[PDB]
């Protein structure tokens, strides 16, 4: 179930995924490989290198390992003859579904979905999720603008090729910092690292700042008050500006907590208020929920710390959720069939482990246990943060959604990977961070051992 | 392995699949689904539905089943406890890669790659194929322009922004009636129904016409050069005239055969002369394989029959072969780590059941079996043809990849609606074709048993 601690045998990464490395370098870029894993004997929040080095693992395969490796749970569902269908007759899930499809969705994703959304549909990934949840939003502002009209005939003709008026040249707009995906929809409203964008090309969508919070919250609450408010009011001259450009923005999109940008956070008023200004201007306010759902800030959705009734319109998810897919208000189901469409929408077999999943979850009350470890966590980086001010600042999170600055890259780095020969799997974000993302069986006991290695890291650093 | 023929109870969809549509319909527009299907009780060509109507399959999930319903060897795969890991511990693969990664690709996607190109990346799905393939095609178009210096201050500041020099104006020239997925890059270069397109942002990308063969193919010879000579000027003037726009076409994206467009097929002789102007104007050629991939052909991979050492730059597949992803010569390997990458780059589970996927189709000689139960079916279409030219027009294909026309979307729909309840499930492409995607277990015999039930379909007609 849980081994008791790491172990480790060699520096990561070892001679044996060293070797593996060569190979797949042959085939493909391969430098972003950090090591070679046996998940046969990864468990729990452990993961097992083919070096058989043993860490605990606070990276979670970019936070999208739920409940731990092998957890007996899933073995079990793998284990019974009659999932064995589940797993190698994959549907095309759009004309095909199987006799279960909705009672399967019932026990896992609409067990838990967001207030006000009746509506959802599945998808394979977060890009999928998000580029489908951009359309399904065009398609409502069209329908706001036209409906109930028939299509004209000089919108069919020119939306097939590529030119309006079948074609709009509406917008989404996106936040500084923000990272949605890399499909060209996607990454058209993703400003994360010059890297990620370089070469490809855009859309002239528009881009609004994210609030930079400065810490310790308690000494500038006026001053974060004042960059939040000046940051909405952009917001809404943007949102002005490209409606006389004819660029109408149909919809904003937003992270609860920017991650790949860099763990930014911002006050829940914030989100409270950017929600009424995009429903004051028509447009649809998109969550991307894709790495903040699935529990780890204490509740199921981030949003929901937000309390409101009516906190969206569209929400994107996937990662922790096994399958990716969006939950929707009634009034955007799109009109016609064929409109939001792929091959496969999914996976059955990955609504199958997520029901399981979310019985987990609940029946272990995994929510609060985020809550309260990563409350340890958190109360411990402060502490860390109080004795190594050279080294350590900004220190912020929700839930064990956790991170903090370092003074520059290569401190950053560095720290990553003495931590990694430690015993322990970190992430960086943005230029400087270290960003935690546990699993949900992460506890108060893998928070101390955490500390305590961490502590010690510091003093010799 | 398979049953021996179909087995009708009711009209379809029935009583109990109508039941399931109407609970679908509360949390999403479900008008696409044909029926409910039972996966347990399928076998080989046969789908089961959940009214137990036992339907001989001839559209296989979109044509992405390769080796038919609970395949054995599929089966036993699932069952090993060995492989319980593959299926409930993913990871991200860009990253953190399972020991058998490199291996696994040997026995797979590696062991079938296309002439001429030594690198593989593997994507979840052929949407996020063919976007990343473009993105790959971009970065390397510019780093022609600028190998050997580096990127720029003011590139690096404005892609951060969506903008020129950062963000090129650079385009993939596509063709109409074309299909290549339907996230927002892949959309722009799909020319199939304007159902797919209407109210989407598109980019302003060259579209070339595709040749329209005239049938048969014996009577019209020099008008079927004719055609395709046309169709090659127009592209190569469409590049020179995007050059000028300052709108570089930087590729060109093109299926072997256009599915979803109609079944259109050209000539081995315009494919090798379209590559050669991709080389000539300095654009990457990419080949969807998508749909065309994966035997049914007669060869694993349709471009094959073209007989070139050159074939392509890049080619794209998903579907039968379970995992998505592309092939791509050397030359246009990404120079840097995060520029082609997403959370999961596909999934080791397919990976692992594609491998045994191809080894059976290799130990069962399923490449020659489709080029002869093709055959067999074809020459019963040319029959049908003869004896009901009132309903059947233009009877083509290549291997079991078949298809015909009929007089209008209205009978197309009648046929297909009559064939599903005396047991045979067909597929429509275009205005008013019907097309065959039959799994790569499809047999002389099965072709026989759909062409008896057709003809008496065609006498009460
Ligand atoms: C908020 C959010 N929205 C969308 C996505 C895209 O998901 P997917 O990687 O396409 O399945 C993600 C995926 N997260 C990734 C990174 C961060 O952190 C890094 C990875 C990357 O593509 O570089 C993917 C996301 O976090
Ligand atoms: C040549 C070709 N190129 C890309 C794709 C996209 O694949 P995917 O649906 O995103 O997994 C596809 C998938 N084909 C589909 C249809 C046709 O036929 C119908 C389905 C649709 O999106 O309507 C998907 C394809 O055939
Ligand atoms: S774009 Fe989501 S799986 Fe391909």
């Amino acid at each position: 179930f849980d081994y008791d601690g790491p172990l480790m045998k060699t520096e990561v990464p070892g001679p044996r995924s060293r070797e593996l490395m060569k190979q797949l370098n042959i085939i493909q870029n391969a430098e972003a490989v950090h090591f070679f894993c046996n998940y046969e004997e990864s468990r729990g929040n452990y993961l097992v290198d083919v070096d058989g080095n043993r860490m605990l693992d606070l990276y979670s395969q970019i936070s999208s390992i739920p409940i731990g490796y092998s957890h007996p749970a899933l073995v079990k569902l793998v284990q019974q003859p009659q999932n064995v269908s589940t797993f190698i007759n994959r549907p095309a899930l759009g004309i095909l579904p199987p006799e279960n499809f909705v009672e399967k969705l019932r026990e896992s994703l609409l067990s838990v979905a967001p207030k006000g959304m009746s509506q959802l549909i599945t998808m394979a990934c977060g890009s999928c999720s998000n580029e489908n949840a951009f359309k399904t939003i065009f398609m409502w502002y069209r329908s706001k603008e036209r409906g109930e009209s028939a299509f004209s005939k000089e919108e069919l003709e020119t939306c097939m090729i590529n030119q309006a008026p079948g074609c709009p040249d509406y917008s989404i707009l996106s936040f500084m910092g923000a990272f949605h995906g890399r499909t060209m929809g996607c990454l058209a409203t993703t400003h994360s690292k010059a890297i990620h964008k370089i070469d490809i090309p855009s859309f002239d969508w528009p881009i609004a700042p994210f609030p930079r919070l400065k810490y310790p919250l308690e000494e500038f609450v006026k001053e974060n008050q004042q960059e939040e408010a000046r940051c909405l009011e952009e917001v809404e001259d943007l949102i002005v500006k490209y409606r006389k450009k004819k660029k109408t923005v149909a919809g904003i999109i937003v992270e609860p907590i920017q991650s790949e940008g860099g763990d930014n956070h911002a006050s829940d008023d914030f989100f409270r208020k950017l929600r009424d200004i995009s429903r004051k201007h028509g447009c649809a306010f998109l969550v991307d929920e894709v790495q903040t759902g699935g529990g780890s800030t204490g509740k199921f959705w981030a949003h929901e710390h937000w309390g409101l009734d009516d906190p969206a319109d569209v929400m994107t998810f996937s990662k922790k959720m096994m399958t990716g897919g969006f939950f929707h208000k009634e009034e955007f189901r799109p009109n016609a069939p064929y409109r939001i469409f792929n091959t496969w929408l999914g996976d059955p077999s990955k609504n199958l482990l997520l029901a399981e999943v979310i019985n987990i979850i609940k029946r272990e009350d995994l929510l609060s246990n985020a809550a309260h470890a990563g409350k340890v966590l958190l109360t411990g980086l402060l502490d860390l943060q109080a004795r190594y001010p050279q080294f350590i600042s900004r220190v912020r999170g929700r839930g064990t959604f956790c991170s903090f600055d370092t003074p520059d890259e290569s401190i950053r780095n560095k720290l990553i990977s003495i931590a990694r020969n430690k015993g322990v799997m970190l992430g960086g974000c943005g230029d400087k961070s270290i960003r935690f993302r546990p699993t949900l069986v992460f506890r108060d006991h893998h928070a101390h051992l955490f500390l305590n290695i961490f502590s010690d890291i510091l003093a010799d650093f």
